C-alpha cells in the first residue's frame, strides 16, 4: 500500500518519479505525490519527447512559441525549463524541509554536448540560471568530458545528476572529480553544504544486454550484482579519511541513484529492481508503472547490502564467461547517448 514509500524512507532511500510533463504538475498530481512519499523527479530527452507528443497542454505553448523567432532547441528549452521550474516549485517545501537534501528535479543538457566538457559547463551553468531554483539538478552524462565538467560545476556550486553510469570504475572517477571540486570550494572559503550530486547508475539495460546469452544461474542477476558492488565501493570511498575530512567541513556525500529500474523482461517480477536495491543514502527513480507496482505489491526491506558475497561471486563468473563489464558499460553509455539524441531529434522536428 501507499505507506511503503514512507517505509523505504525509513530505510534511508528516496523514491523519485522518472517522468515529467506539463499536466503532471498543472493537474496537482505532482504536489499530491510530494505529500504520499515521492521525493523528487527526473527527466531526460526521451521523457520529454513522449510528454511533448502526448500531453495536450503543450499544444498552446508550441503555437505561442512558433509565433517567435526561435530555434527548435530554444522552443524545446523554453517548454522544458518551464516544466522544471514548475516542478521545482511543487517540490520546494520538501527540499527546504530537509535542509536541501531531497525534493530535486533534474534537467539534462543536450546530448550533442556529451564529449565537450567546456560546452557542457556552459550549457549547465546557463540552464541552472534559467531554471533559477535551488532544487534543480543539471543532468550530465558520465563520459570522461562529463566528469571533467562535473568537477567544474561542483566548484561553481551547482548541483548535478551525473547520468548514464554503468561502470564501477567510471563511478569512482566521478567521486574523485566531485571531491576535487569540493576541495576547491573549501580552499576558497566558499559554501559546500547545499551542493548535492547523485550518480545515476543504470540497472535494467545491463540485464537486457546480457541475459539472452547467460547461463541460467545468472539470468537477471548481473545488474543487481553490479549495483551491490557499486554500493560497497561507495561505502569504502566516502568513509575513507580523505572524504571524511571534507564531510567534517560540511561536504555532502554523492549518493547512488538507481535508474532504469522499470523491469523490461516479463520473466521477472515487475518490482525486482526496486525491491532488490534498497539501502541507506541512496535514491531510486522509477517510472509511474513501476511506482504503482511497488505500492501495490513491493516490499520494503534493506536488500541492497544483503549477500554481497554472492554479488561478488556472480561478477567473478560473468568475467569467467568472457563478459568484460567495463567494455559493456562503455557500449551501453554510447548507445544510451545515441538513443537520447534520436529522441531529442524526434522531439525537435515538430518544433520547426
Amino acid at each position: 500500500g501507499m505507506t511503503i514509500l514512507s517505509d523505504v524512507k525509513a530505510l534511508g532511500q528516496q523514491i523519485w518519479l522518472d517522468n515529467l510533463s506539463r499536466s503532471l504538475v498543472q493537474s496537482g498530481e505532482l504536489a499530491q505525490m510530494l505529500k504520499q512519499g515521492v521525493c523528487g523527479v527526473t527527466s531526460n530527452p526521451a521523457i520529454f519527447q513522449k510528454a511533448f507528443a502526448g500531453d495536450a497542454l503543450y499544444a498552446d505553448e508550441v503555437a505561442a512559441l512558433k509565433r517567435q523567432n526561435l530555434s527548435p532547441k530554444q522552443r524545446y528549452e523554453t517548454m522544458a525549463v518551464a516544466d522544471v521550474r514548475a516542478a521545482c516549485d511543487v517540490c520546494l517545501a520538501e527540499h527546504e524541509s530537509t535542509g536541501g537534501k531531497t525534493g530535486f528535479v533534474s534537467l539534462e543538457v543536450s546530448p550533442e554536448l556529451a564529449k565537450d566538457a567546456q560546452g557542457t559547463v556552459e550549457e549547465a551553468r546557463r540552464l541552472h540560471a534559467a531554471i533559477a531554483r535551488k532544487n534543480a539538478m543539471i543532468k550530465v552524462p558520465a563520459t570522461d568530458a562529463g566528469i571533467d565538467a562535473l568537477e567544474t560545476l561542483v566548484s561553481d556550486g551547482i548541483s548535478v545528476n551525473l547520468t548514464l553510469l554503468f561502470s564501477r570504475a567510471q563511478t569512482l572517477k566521478a567521486y574523485a572529480a566531485y571531491a576535487r571540486g569540493i576541495a576547491k570550494r573549501l580552499a576558497a572559503g566558499q559554501s559546500v553544504a547545499h551542493i548535492q550530486v547523485v550518480a545515476s547508475f543504470f540497472i535494467s539495460r545491463v540485464d537486457s544486454a546480457l541475459d539472452a546469452t547467460l547461463p541460467d544461474r545468472l539470468k537477471g542477476k548481473t545488474a543487481i550484482a553490479l549495483a551491490k558492488a557499486a554500493y560497497q565501493d561507495w561505502e569504502q570511498y566516502f568513509t575513507a579519511p580523505e572524504f571524511a575530512a571534507l564531510e567534517a567541513q560540511g561536504a555532502n556525500r554523492v549518493q547512488l541513484l538507481w535508474a532504469s529500474t522499470g523491469v523490461k523482461n516479463p520473466a521477472y517480477p515487475d518490482t525486482l529492481y526496486v525491491d532488490s536495491l534498497i539501502g541507506v543514502h541512496t535514491v531510486n527513480t522509477v517510472p509511474d508503472a513501476t511506482l504503482k507496482a511497488f505500492i501495490d505489491h513491493g516490499t520494503a526491506k534493506a536488500t541492497l547490502t544483503e549477500s554481497a558475497d554472492e554479488a561478488r561471486a556472480r561478477l567473478a563468473e560473468i568475467a569467467a564467461l568472457g563478459i568484460d563489464v567495463e567494455t559493456l558499460a562503455a557500449r551501453l553509455q554510447e548507445d544510451g547517448l545515441k538513443q537520447f539524441e534520436e529522441a531529442f531529434e524526434k522531439l525537435l522536428a515538430p518544433l520547426v
